[PDB]
């Protein structure tokens, strides 16, 4: 369509769907409970991804903000996604090493205050202050992974799968306030439509290749 | 008042209130933790829609949508009911059988996704992208049922119960769908007031009627 | 600023996030399981509060409601705020007497039903109707606030620990819906900034001094 990006936002429509029906015709047939969450868990972001992607990519999931003199296009959907999908993430990895509660119940709050102020930033006016709601959400985030390394006698399974999912979470996760700095809503260094790129590569990879890494594992049996 | 369908709004929110008392003074005695837990799940529905539905009856539970050539009165009220109240009709559901938590935590998930993706195609300007939105919450729903079968040794009492409770939400679920696609919000066969007496009707059975068939019986005693 | 209230969402930014970072670093070290879920709970409502105040400060959590003849400033942060932070403060009071989840469910739904419709009331045009939903949420308050006593065997710590903050959380709690009915969302009595300080003092005490009240007895510790 008229906007530039709009073939990223397709692409990253369909990859989420066929990511979720993969996971949907995937997990028939399980039938081990811890199992069912795992797929559950994994499944349900793509799940709700896919309807998020779709919602830039028909424009609802799309809202215009005023700010250094301009009307900045903006995708409010995203946090909607990630509001949703990111604790999804942290459950995958919180029920994997098997985290108690009140580290849990950190993790999501902090995780809604991630995304909650980033979504904040997102759409403040003015110009200074969408950078500290940045810089609390990153420091949220990057409170998240600090308890995603020394926040914690696992099984070598869901261990060596945890160093993975952590390793690619803590650059994936960090790759996220960097590309949003980088990008329309921040500095604008980069235009939207390779912003939009690199958010749905990491999206994709969040929530397709993370899943993909994850669940083909027997990290994730009981 | 003004809009035909107040009379409608004005009944149902007579009836969820009066459901909820009901409800409340039936719940106060009762010291049985699971009990404790249908009467909290099943009263807080139409204590919920009490709520929204007055919400609706005052005006403020209203905005207007443009399309097809108009602007069309939309109330977002419900989505925020049945958000809030479809997991609840889900728990009583899921605890009955006893669902491991994979499967429920995939219940709420489709369940927001299928509210979620209900009110995005309520609010979604473009005509024809309405009847997406509705084909993946139909979709969902469509998906919460399969699972509301064989998506799972119980005892006669909650899984007879089962049965009841379960094929009044296939009709009664189902129905919700074909009167969003028949009333004002789809294709718009059916006049708003209509269909608000149809959701009414299928809200108050949801919320009271499907409420005053559970804990009527000892399914729900532990 | 320009507004006279300026000064204490100043303050109370502040001391919410002082007092967020106190308990953060009290909360390091800690490793009892259930001492990991007060800490948690505790922490994050400032936490998220501190965020919330800040939204207020730089004027995000703001908007303007027109009623009664004129456009009057309204803070619906707080409610996000309380929205998110008062279940916090019923979980911590709720877990420390161990509630079954069946009240548990039943004071956050009525909990969100409070925020809910007390946000509701504080963003109803109609003037006489901010009232009604005043008197739901209060209602649902009085509601959660009887079950806060005889709503339910339990260690001397915890117990005599539940006396105070129930007996802090009574008066507290009750104290919000009277500054509510006289400031400028209500009758207009108590003007905006004086109605911001009593809230910001509720706020503070609610969010740190209840803090620093509870984390600070071996009521916690299991
Ligand atoms: C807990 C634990 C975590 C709490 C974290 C602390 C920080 C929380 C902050 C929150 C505040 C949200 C801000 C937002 C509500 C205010 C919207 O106002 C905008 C401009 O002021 C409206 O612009 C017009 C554009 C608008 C677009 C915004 C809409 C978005 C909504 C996404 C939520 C969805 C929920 C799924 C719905 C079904
Ligand atoms: C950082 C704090 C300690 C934490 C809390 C946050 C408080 C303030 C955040 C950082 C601070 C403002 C950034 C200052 C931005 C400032 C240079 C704006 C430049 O002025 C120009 C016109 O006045 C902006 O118009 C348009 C020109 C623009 C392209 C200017 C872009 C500004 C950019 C901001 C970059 C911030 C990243 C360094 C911080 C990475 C660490
Ligand atoms: C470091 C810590 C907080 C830093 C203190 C700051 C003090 C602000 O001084 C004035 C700048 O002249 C702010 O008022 C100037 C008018 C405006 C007020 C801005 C107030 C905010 C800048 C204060 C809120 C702190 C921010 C959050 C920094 C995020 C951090 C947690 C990553
Ligand atoms: C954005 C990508 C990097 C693009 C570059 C692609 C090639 C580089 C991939 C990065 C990855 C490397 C991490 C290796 C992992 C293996 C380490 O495993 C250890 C075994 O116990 C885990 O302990 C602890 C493990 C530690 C792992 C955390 C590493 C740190 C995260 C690096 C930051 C990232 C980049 C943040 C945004 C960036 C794009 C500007
Ligand atoms: C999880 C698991 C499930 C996630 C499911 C995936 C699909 C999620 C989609 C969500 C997106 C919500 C759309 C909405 C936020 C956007 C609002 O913008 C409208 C037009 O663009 C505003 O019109 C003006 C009218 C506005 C009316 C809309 C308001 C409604 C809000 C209902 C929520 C309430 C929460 C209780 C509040 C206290
Ligand atoms: C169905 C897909 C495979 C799943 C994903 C959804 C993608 C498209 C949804 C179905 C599709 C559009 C419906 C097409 C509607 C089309 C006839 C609109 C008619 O054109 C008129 C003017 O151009 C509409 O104006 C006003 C006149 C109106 C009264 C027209 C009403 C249209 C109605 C749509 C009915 C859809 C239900 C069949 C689908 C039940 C299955
Ligand atoms: C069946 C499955 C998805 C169907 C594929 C469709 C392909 C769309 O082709 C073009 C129509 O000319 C859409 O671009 C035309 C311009 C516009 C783009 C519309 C894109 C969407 C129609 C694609 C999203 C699929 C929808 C979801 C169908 C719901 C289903 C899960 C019940
Ligand atoms: C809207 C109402 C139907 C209006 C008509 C009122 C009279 C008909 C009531 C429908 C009901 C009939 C279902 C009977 C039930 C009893 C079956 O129990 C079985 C015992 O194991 C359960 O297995 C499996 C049981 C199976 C039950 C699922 C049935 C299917 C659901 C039927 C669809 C409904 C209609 C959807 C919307 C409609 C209004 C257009
Ligand atoms: C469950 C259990 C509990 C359910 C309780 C029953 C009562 C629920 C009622 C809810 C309804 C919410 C009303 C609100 C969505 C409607 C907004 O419309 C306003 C005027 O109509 C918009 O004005 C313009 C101003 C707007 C400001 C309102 C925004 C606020 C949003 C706060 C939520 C945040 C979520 C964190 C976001 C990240
Ligand atoms: C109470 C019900 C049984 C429960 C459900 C709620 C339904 C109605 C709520 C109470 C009721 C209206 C309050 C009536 C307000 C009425 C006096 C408004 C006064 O009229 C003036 C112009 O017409 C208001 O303009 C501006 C002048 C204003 C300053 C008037 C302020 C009105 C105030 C309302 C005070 C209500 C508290 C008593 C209730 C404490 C118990
Ligand atoms: C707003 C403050 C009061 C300002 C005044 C400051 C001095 C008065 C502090 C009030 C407090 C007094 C409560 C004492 C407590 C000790 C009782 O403990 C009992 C031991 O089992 C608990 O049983 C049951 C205990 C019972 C406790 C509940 C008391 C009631 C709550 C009183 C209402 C408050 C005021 C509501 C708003 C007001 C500001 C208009
Ligand atoms: C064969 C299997 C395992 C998966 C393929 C199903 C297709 C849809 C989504 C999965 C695609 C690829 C794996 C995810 C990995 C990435 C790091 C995502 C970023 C790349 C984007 C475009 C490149 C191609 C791919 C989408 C296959
Ligand atoms: C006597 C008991 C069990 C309940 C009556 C309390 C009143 C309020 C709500 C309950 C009403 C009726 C039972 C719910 C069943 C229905 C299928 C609802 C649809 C009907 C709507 C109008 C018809 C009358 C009734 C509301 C009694
Ligand atoms: C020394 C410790 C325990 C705490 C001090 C850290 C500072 C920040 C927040 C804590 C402040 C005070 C305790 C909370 C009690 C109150 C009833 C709050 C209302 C008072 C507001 C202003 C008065 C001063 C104080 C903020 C210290
Ligand atoms: C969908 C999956 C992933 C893991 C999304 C993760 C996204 C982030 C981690 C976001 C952090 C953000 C922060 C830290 C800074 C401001 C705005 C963001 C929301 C992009
Ligand atoms: C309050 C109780 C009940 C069970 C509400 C159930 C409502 C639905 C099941 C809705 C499904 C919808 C779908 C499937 C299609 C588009 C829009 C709806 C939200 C009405
Ligand atoms: C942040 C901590 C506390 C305990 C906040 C408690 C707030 C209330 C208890 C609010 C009740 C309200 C009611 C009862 C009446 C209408 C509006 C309010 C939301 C202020």
């Amino acid at each position: 369509t008229g906007r530039p990006e709009w073939i990223w936002l397709a692409l990253g429509t369909a990859l989420m769907g066929l990511g979720t029906l993969y996971f949907l015709v995937k997990g028939m047939g399980v039938s081990d409970p811890d199992a069912k969450k795992f797929y559950a868990i994994t499944t349900l972001a793509p799940a709700i991804a896919f309807t998020m992607y779709l919602s830039m990519l028909l424009g609802y999931g799309l809202t215009m903000v005023p700010f250094g003199g301009e009307q900045n296009p903006i995708y409010w959907a995203r946090y909607a996604d990630w509001l949703f999908t990111t604790p999804l993430l942290l459950l995958d990895l919180a029920l994997l090493v098997d985290a108690d509660q009140g580290t849990i119940l950190a993790l999501v709050g902090a995780d809604g205050i991630m995304i909650g102020t980033g979504l904040v930033g997102a759409l403040t006016k003015v110009y200074s202050y969408r950078f500290v709601w940045w810089a609390i959400s990153t420091a949220a985030m990057l409170y998240i992974l600090y308890v995603l390394f020394f926040g914690f006698s696992m099984r070598p399974e869901v261990a060596s799968t945890f160093k993975v999912l952590r390793n690619v979470t803590v650059v994936l996760w960090s790759a996220y306030p960097v590309v949003w700095l980088i990008g329309s809503e921040g500095a604008g260094i980069v235009p939207l439509n390779i912003e939009t790129l690199l958010f749905m590569v990491l999206d994709v990879s969040a929530k397709v290749g993370f899943g993909l890494i994850l669940l083909r594992s027997r990290a994730i049996f009981g």
